[PDB]
């Protein structure tokens, strides 16, 4: 029985190769998660077939219908056997499915054009604007935060004219690059570093992470792959394979 | 039934109260892990009794008898029901006990007397010597590595007179303090920050983490507390409780 | 019996004389290898007839027919009795023919348009591009190299836009000439010095050799000419004749 | 039938271990040639016993008795099976024994205290004196050199007061370190680099090599180990093991 691996199209995790039209099968894709899936299969000795999620969403439960969609929905309704992709380990997902130990740590970071070196410095001043998405984990973190620094950051953002929120990460990066140093973007650190290593190389990551999260390999609740997959993730972390894969797809392939 | 919690005496995770001679029970202890245990017990609704591990070790399997010691030994052999301590999540430990999601992210960092802002800056020069614990996870990581930067650092460390390795982390920090800027110490980032926030505040942490590890809450294999404890950690992480506890015992109670 | 010598037309080893139409026999050719053949024949006391290999190839085994071409194919299949040419001593060739002690030492060197003093200086910066041939020993050496410096050069070469690889060495030197100090070429040290000593004298050899190879006199396996030719090569090396011939065709006849 | 591997006590090729008195067998020694012998044994799958030559000589034929001594003598009279040591491939030795392809290329270089960057610069001036061994291969090379520059250097050395010749390499190095930049030493490039990478690190190698030589593994005339040993040497050269071994015992263990 071939293991159905559900993934998502996100760079540099899973992306189509340049000559993907000629190729077929698992050779159509490449990226960090493709190598991770290959290593996981090698450790556990199974045959897998990569599949891009049709919905194109990471996974959430609709309020009115209580129906999961995306990768989490595919795992819940038995449409896939494993999800090797940057899926964030959250409470509701852990309630509905199984997560392995995180294979990549991340957090909320600050993006500026290549004056600010910390979140506290951003909160103190008012010349430089900053914002997040109109909805998502980062905005929810800022809205609910009880720490004084993040509380005043959220108070400024909620009371900023014009609105500092952006509809998509691409819009935020574009505003950062077009604001000539008068706007800052708050986003995941992994995406921050990835964009930092892209042309035209005009953005940079400043300061530490405002919080801590992780990407975990997801397995259906009650499946037999959970323990071997978790052990494989720990083994890959301990031999440093995950460090090498991160360096390859972020800095070795960087264009800066 | 009262849940027995095994723990180790390590500042600031668990510290003995100043007036503990006249105190009894769980009121004798304080620290980050004590507050974490209180939060976990409140979430899961059980009564617990904090106990300190007899041998004062985190846990390892001897190559001679295949016998676990420390908190891992207490967990596998039925002595304790749960371990709430800075216990690193490792493959050999995960094969014998259940680890929850990490509640603290850490890594290998550089400690110097308070330029050099990265490990490659240390590697390039040789005027400033750097060292590692005599026998531990960090020394194992430096010896067993694939990146030639860390391989070069390890090669310099083994072929160096006098030996840069130190018996204990206390001896390493003492050497850093007495070396007036000539010697650097490599250790866990959490302990690095804790020492940085301690008197006489002559040390500082530079650069980022070389690797990525985590501290997890451990339960015996097949225990009924594994699932509720894992969900509690995720709940406390997303509400900022773990962030608040980290600041309270690292910065709010600092002496610098 | 006249000894058939197989050679390859390559400056300055074997070059065709200016008035070669009016000449016939061995008087048609001149170069370092012609003088070496004269010395070897004088030492071993035999008459020889210089011939140019038909396909103009040094020698390689076909991956599909296991058939040797070039001068190695000439020697193996009984066509020629000895090869006196810049034939690199390799493991695959030594299994099928006999190599004398090397008469020329060489290696991989850096050619730039005339700062950088070595290979690590090239590897560190990215302002100046560098690339090897599309195939050959240099590409394989950079591929298999486990050294950090050479591995990072190989990483830069494989992932580079536009492609730094070159179809032919003539196009490589042309690209170096036209690049006005922006592109560097990696090739054999002997050819590097030879091109340096030719007009318009706009190139220079910098740094030192990266690897170590050698050119040897080749003889069919199990032949009576092996040991006398090896002894002749050693005697000429210890008498300075090989040094004298190297200077004559590289510097005494240079155009710079 | 174990293989007797004769060798010489020369650094960094073969030297006694720091705690060699406690140890016994092949673990008693260490060095570049020890690792080379280990790799050669691994390639050919034989068991070997390292022995230091009693005479402490590399090998030469007496003028009167015409009896070889040293390592060459041990090989000739059947007292050893292979010589894995820095033995120079010369004409008389190749007439008497078998040599493999060189595993290390060396030459004559200039040693100065840390004004001169080549041999012609040394020949042009007269402020800095230069000398070689009172009796050795370098003095013989200079005595019968037909090149003009080496001829005038030999003329200067022959008619020089006080005499510039030395009785031992250590004496030459000491004279270089004592004459405060007013004396130059001509010696093998490998030894030059070795001394350059040792305390107190006051000498350096300048310019290129004046000639070309090589170190070869020696095998008795007519033995069956010659071809496999030669193939092993070529294989080690092509994979880069010889480069790695040289870098380890010269630069990775250097004290400068
Ligand atoms: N992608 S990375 O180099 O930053 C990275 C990140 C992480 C790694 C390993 C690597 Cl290489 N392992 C840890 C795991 C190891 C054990 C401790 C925490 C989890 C269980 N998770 S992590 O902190 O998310
Ligand atoms: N700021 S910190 O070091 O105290 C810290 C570190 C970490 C936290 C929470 C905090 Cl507060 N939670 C994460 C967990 C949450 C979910 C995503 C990764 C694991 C599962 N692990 S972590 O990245 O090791
Ligand atoms: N100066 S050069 O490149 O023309 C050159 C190069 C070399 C020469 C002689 C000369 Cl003149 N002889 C040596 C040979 C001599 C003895 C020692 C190594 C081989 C056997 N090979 S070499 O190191 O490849
Ligand atoms: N860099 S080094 O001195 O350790 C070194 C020197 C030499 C090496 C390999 C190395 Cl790593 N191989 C060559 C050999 C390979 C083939 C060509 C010449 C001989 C046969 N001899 S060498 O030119 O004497
Ligand atoms: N791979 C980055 C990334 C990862 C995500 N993982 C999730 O589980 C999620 O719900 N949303 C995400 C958004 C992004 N994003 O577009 O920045
Ligand atoms: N930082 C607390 C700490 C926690 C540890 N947990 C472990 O599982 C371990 O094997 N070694 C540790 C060392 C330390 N230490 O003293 O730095
Ligand atoms: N004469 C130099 C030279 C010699 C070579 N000998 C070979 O056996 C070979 O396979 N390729 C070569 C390429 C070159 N070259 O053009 O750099
Ligand atoms: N450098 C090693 C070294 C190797 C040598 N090999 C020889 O075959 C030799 O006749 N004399 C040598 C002298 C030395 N030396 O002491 O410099």
């Amino acid at each position: 029985k071939t293991v159905v691996v559900t993934t998502i199209l996100e760079s540099p995790y899973v992306m189509m190769k340049k000559n993907h039209e000629m190729l077929e099968g698992n050779e159509r894709y490449e990226g960090y998660c493709v190598d991770l899936a290959a290593e996981i299969a090698k450790h556990c000795g199974f045959k897998y077939k990569l599949t891009i999620v049709g919905d194109g969403k990471y996974g959430a439960r609709d309020a009115d219908t209580k129906i999961w969609n995306g990768m989490v929905g595919e795992l819940v309704y038995g449409k896939a056997d494993i999800a090797i992709a940057p899926l964030t380990i959250t409470l509701v997902r852990e309630e509905v499915i199984d997560f392995s130990k995180p294979f990549m740590s991340l957090g909320i970071s600050i993006m500026i054009k290549k004056p600010i070196e910390s979140a506290e410095d951003l909160s103190k001043q008012t010349e430089i604007a900053y914002g997040t998405l109109d909805s998502g984990s980062t905005k929810e973190f800022f809205r609910r935060s009880k720490i004084a620094v993040f509380d005043k950051m959220w108070t400024y953002m909620r009371s900023a004219e014009p609105s500092v929120f952006v509809r998509t990460t691409a819009e935020g990066v574009a505003r950062v690059r077009k604001s000539k140093g008068k706007y800052a973007y708050l986003l995941e650190s992994t995406m921050n570093e990835y964009i930092e290593q892209r042309k035209p190389c005009d953005t940079m990551k400043v300061g530490g992470n405002l919080d801590s999260k992780g990407y975990g390999i997801a397995t259906p609740k009650g499946s037999s792959l959970g323990t071997p997959v978790n052990l494989a993730v720990l083994k890959l972390s301990e031999q440093g394979v995950l460090d090498k894969l991160k360096n390859k797809w972020w800095y070795d392939k960087g264009e800066c």
